[PDB]
Formats: C-alpha cells, sequence, structure tokens
C-alpha cells in the first residue's frame, strides 16, 4: 500500500456515498492497475472537516484525495495542507476553462495558484408540492416570503384535516453550519448583509436592521405563523428536512440540489409532484441562495499525488459530472453539463434556474470562518428557540465577531 493506491476521503448523504462507490468502481475499471480506497465520512460538514484536519495536522499521508466544503476550503489553503494543482494541469495540458471560473476565482485560488476544483456548486432552492399548490388554487410558486406563508398556511390547514404531521414549510434550523446557510438567504433577500471587506480585511455587520428583521421573520415562521415545526431549531438538518418532505409531510422545503435526486426516486411518494423554484425574497429585494458545494483537492502529504490527480480529473470529467447531475441532481462544477439533454430530462431546473446558481451569495470567505460560523450559529439558533430577541442575538454576535476578526 504505497505504489498505486490512494485513499479518497468523502462523505455526504447516504445515497451520495453509495454513488461514490460506483464512481470509484468506474475509475478502477478505466485504470486497471490502480486502487482507490474509500474512506467514508459523515453528512455533517463539521464532522467531515474534523475528520480531515485531524489526519492532515498529523501530516498523515492516509487521505490522499478528498472533498472540502467551499465554506472551509480557505482554511485548508491557508494552513497549507493542499498540493498546488498547477504542475499537474501544466503537464497534462489540462483545460481549466471547462469549469465555472466564478467559484474558482472565489474559493479555489490563492497567490496565483490553484488548490482545488469544484465537484458541484450548491445553492439554496425552494422545493414545493406542485400537486398541493394546484389543489389549493395556486398556479405558481411564491415570489415573496409573505406569499409563501399565505400558501403554506392554506395548504397546511387543509392537509391537517387528514394529516396532523403536515407542516407548510421545513428548513434547517439546528445549531450547526446549515443554519448559517438558511440565515444568509433570509438576510440577503431582505437587502441585508453579514459584512464587507475594508482594506483587504472582512469587517462584520451582523446586526444591521435588515439582518435583525430577517432573523425575526425566521423566528415567526416557527412561533408566529406556525408553518415550520418546533424541532426546526433542535433537530432539523439536511436529511431530516429532506425526509420529512419526501414523506409527504410538507408543502415547501428549502434544501440543496441533492434533495431533487432523492425526491424523484421511484421509492419516493412525491415523485413527479415536486417543483423547484428560487427561494422567495422580501418585497423590493432579490431572491438569495447561499453558495455551497464541495471541492476536490490533493493532500500535500500524499505519496501518490500523480494517481490522486488522475482521480481528480475523472471526478471532474464530463461523463462523471453528467452522471452527478442526472442521478444525484447536483449542479456540476463543469460548465455546459446542465444543458445536456439527458440532464435536462431528469433535472430541468439546473437549466431553468441557472441564475440561482450563478448568483449564489458566499458566506464570508475567510481562513477563520469555522470560528465565525460558530458565533452566528449560537445566537441565531438561540433566537429561533425564543431564548433571546433577534436584536439582542445579532448585537451579541456582532461583538464576538469583531473580537474574532481582531485575530
Ligand atoms: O450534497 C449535499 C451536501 O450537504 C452538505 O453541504 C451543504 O450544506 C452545508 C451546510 O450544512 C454547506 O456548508 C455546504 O456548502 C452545502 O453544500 C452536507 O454537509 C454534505 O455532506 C452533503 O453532501
Ligand atoms: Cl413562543
Ligand atoms: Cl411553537
Ligand atoms: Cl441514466
Ligand atoms: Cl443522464
Ligand atoms: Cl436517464
Ligand atoms: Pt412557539
Ligand atoms: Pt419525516
Ligand atoms: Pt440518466
Amino acid at each position: 500500500i504505497e505504489e498505486g493506491k490512494i485513499v479518497f476521503a468523502v462523505g455526504g448523504a447516504p445515497n451520495e456515498i453509495e454513488y461514490w462507490k460506483g464512481v470509484i468502481a468506474e475509475f478502477e475499471k478505466k485504470y486497471p492497475g490502480v486502487t482507490v480506497e474509500l474512506k467514508r465520512q459523515a453528512t455533517d460538514t463539521e464532522q467531515r472537516r474534523l475528520d480531515l484536519v485531524n489526519a492532515l495536522r498529523g501530516k498523515s499521508s492516509d487521505p490522499d484525495v478528498f472533498l472540502m466544503d467551499v465554506a472551509w476550503l480557505g482554511q485548508f489553503i491557508a494552513s497549507g495542507w493542499l498540493e498546488p494543482l498547477d504542475d499537474y494541469v501544466q503537464k497534462d495540458n489540462y483545460d481549466l476553462s471547462v469549469f465555472f471560473q466564478s467559484v474558482i476565482n472565489l474559493a479555489d485560488k490563492q497567490g496565483g495558484k490553484l488548490y482545488a476544483l469544484p465537484v458541484y456548486i450548491d445553492a439554496g432552492l425552494l422545493y414545493y408540492r406542485k400537486d398541493l399548490l394546484e389543489k389549493y388554487g395556486y398556479s405558481k410558486p411564491p415570489e415573496t416570503w409573505q406569499e409563501l406563508v399565505e400558501m403554506a398556511q392554506k395548504i397546511q390547514s387543509g392537509e391537517r384535516e387528514t394529516n396532523p404531521n403536515f407542516w407548510g414549510f421545513v428548513w434547517q434550523g439546528k445549531q450547526y453550519e446549515g443554519l448559517v446557510c438558511d440565515f444568509v438567504e433570509y438576510v440577503y433577500s431582505n437587502g441585508g448583509s453579514l459584512g464587507e471587506f475594508k482594506d483587504g480585511k472582512w469587517v462584520p455587520t451582523l446586526n444591521k436592521p435588515e439582518n435583525v428583521e430577517a432573523l425575526q421573520f425566521m423566528v415567526d415562521l416557527i412561533h408566529k405563523y406556525k408553518i415550520s415545526p418546533p424541532n426546526t431549531y433542535t433537530e432539523m438538518t439536511e436529511e431530516p428536512v429532506r425526509l420529512m418532505f419526501q414523506q409527504g409531510n410538507a408543502a415547501f422545503e428549502r434544501n440543496w440540489p441533492y434533495a431533487w435526486g432523492l425526491h424523484n426516486a421511484d421509492d419516493s411518494p412525491v415523485k413527479g409532484k415536486v417543483g423547484v423554484a428560487p427561494l422567495p425574497h422580501f418585497p423590493g429585494h432579490k431572491s438569495a441562495a447561499t453558495l455551497g458545494g464541495w471541492h476536490i483537492g490533493i493532500s500535500k502529504y500524499s505519496d501518490n499525488k500523480a494517481l490522486a490527480w488522475e482521480f481528480v480529473k475523472f471526478v471532474e470529467s464530463y461523463s462523471v459530472q453528467k452522471g452527478f447531475a442526472m442521478n444525484l441532481g447536483w449542479n456540476p462544477g463543469r460548465v455546459d453539463v446542465y444543458d445536456d439533454p439527458a440532464v435536462v430530462s431528469k433535472s430541468p431546473h439546473l437549466k431553468e434556474l441557472r441564475a440561482v446558481f450563478e448568483n449564489a451569495v458566499p458566506r464570508p470567505i475567510v481562513p477563520y470562518y469555522p470560528q465565525l460560523s460558530e458565533i452566528i450559529q449560537k445566537y441565531v439558533n438561540s433566537a429561533l428557540a425564543g431564548k433571546i430577541s433577534p436584536q439582542e442575538a445579532l448585537d451579541k454576535a456582532q461583538k464576538e465577531a469583531e473580537e474574532l476578526v481582531k485575530q
């Protein structure tokens, strides 16, 4: 185990992990004298991050190649754990123009060097029960958050006559990274902002009036309009939300592109009855979608960097990317794939909602995001629980963010 072997560390939702196994099989079939060992990780992005930093900080060659959340990729680049890809691109005359340059420019490069490639580009999406909206006299998905609430309540009241577990709108509110993504969408769709850059350094503006107003709406979805379940802030993460909607217990769902792949699975009660649209916005502002996704990189400590690069090229290849979009519903890191007839047949929204993905709002791209996120999670979740007001929460978060930015 030191020649033509490579351990690929990857996680995700259960179905994605199973899909990766198939990808690895296809890779070894195309490259006969090579071995790729799967190092399975969890779904939770923080657990995936920890699994990786623990191996890397110990200069272990074990994980040779792996996926990194666009949210904390900057941390790995800054720490210097990634092997620059420039040399490998150069040697194979590899064409980089086939990837969305915006995400690359934003998160994959530093000091003129490339350290990773986008496997998929996630953006927040609104999933809705087309059949239920039609049933209750609504011809189109909601454009504003207030319209979503209106539809959600009428559908909820009607469905509860026979369904007491039905909720008009499910989303991620647990105290973890996913909550920051949901939060970002409400903030920017109300004209708010988490902060901006000054003199090359990010400066926090967590407690702007627009932000507080946005957080208040989130709190109201649970405690005032009551279209989102109480466990939204205690247990709801990607999968629990995705499962609840697929079970048929929700009219609306906010989730990432992967939910589509599952919702459209023949084992899905909602198959053929799900629509996808941009998330709503508050009047006078534009719809927002948080930028997410996973990028592939090579460990600086790998003893099989050449093989790792071969695997990277395969994962970023047209056919493999096409399979991700058609089977898993992922929005590819490689351009034009969304337009492939096979992809439009199974995941038409990748083409139709092109603007959603291209305009995804990035969380603060800074080496110390993990620590910043922890601050936002605590106060935002506390506010959702009703433990403190939106105002007190963002003001408190503002204080700690400033201290954190002070290095
Ligand atoms: O493909 C679904 C993936 O969802 C996670 O990733 C999204 O959600 C995170 C917050 O929970 C974001 O930070 C990330 O950028 C989004 O892509 C989940 O952590 C992954 O394991 C799933 O594969
Ligand atoms: Cl209450
Ligand atoms: Cl409640
Ligand atoms: Cl197929
Ligand atoms: Cl296909
Ligand atoms: Cl097909
Ligand atoms: Pt309540
Ligand atoms: Pt459920
Ligand atoms: Pt297909």
